[PDB]
């Protein structure tokens, strides 16, 4: 059974933003995306050193980034904490509500699209590339899930019946028509050079 959500109105007006102004410096959203997974391998990293059992759904900490030129999409895979169902519905919106307050006022005072990851909603930068974003998620405390949402307004949830990932998020990016550029393995491998060279985990780009 498939749940269906209204996004917040800060967020739909966000994510409309995002899809509708000219801005062609695309190419930030996968740091985003990385710096999402390196906050969430910090985090159970940290929790770990005082429960080793929340390591038990698997003790290895990286990234991987697989493209699929086949299915038209881009995958950002991590073993970091994962996301909650309360995440999912509620929490995150909640939390996001106030950065998108301040990233939007910032863009008035001449900030641009680039700098979305100092408000802490860098997420909605896959909307840049992305026609729908699907996340597979799994946290300890909880079953694994299925977001999705192409913007319009809404996202969905549902018990995720796919393979099982033991712990961490999947963000699958449905690339837009004109941009599978970011599903060739030297654009990857640049943007990552450029913008995600230091990541503090192992980073493999897959190759098709
Ligand atoms: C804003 C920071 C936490 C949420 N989060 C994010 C950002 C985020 C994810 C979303 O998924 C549907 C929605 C909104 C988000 O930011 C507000 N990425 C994560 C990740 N790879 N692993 C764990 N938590 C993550």
């Amino acid at each position: 059974e498939v749940e269906t959500f209204a996004f917040q109105a800060e967020i739909a007006q966000l994510m409309s933003l995002i899809i509708n102004t000219f801005y062609s410096n695309k190419e930030i959203f996968l740091r985003e995306l990385i710096s999402n997974s390196s906050d969430a391998l910090d985090k159970i990293r940290y929790e770990s050193l005082t429960d080793p059992s929340k390591l038990d759904s698997g003790k290895e900490l990286h990234i991987n980034l697989i493209p699929n030129k086949q299915d038209r999409t881009l995958t950002i895979v991590d073993t970091g904490i994962g996301m909650t169902k309360a995440d999912l519905i509620n929490n995150l919106g909640t939390i996001a509500k106030s950065g998108t307050k301040a990233f939007m006022e910032a863009l008035q005072a001449g900030a641009d699209i680039s700098m979305i990851g100092q408000f802490g909603v860098g997420f909605y930068s896959a909307y840049l590339v992305a026609e729908k974003v699907t996340v597979i998620t799994k946290h300890n405390d909880d079953e694994q899930y299925a977001w999705e949402s192409s913007a319009g307004g809404s996202f969905t949830v549902r018990t995720d019946t796919g393979e099982p990932m033991g712990r961490g998020t999947k963000v699958i990016l449905h690339l837009k028509e004109d941009q599978t550029e970011y599903l060739e393995e030297r654009r990857i491998k640049e943007i990552v050079k450029k913008h995600s060279q230091f990541i503090g985990y192992p980073i493999t780009l897959f190759v098709e």
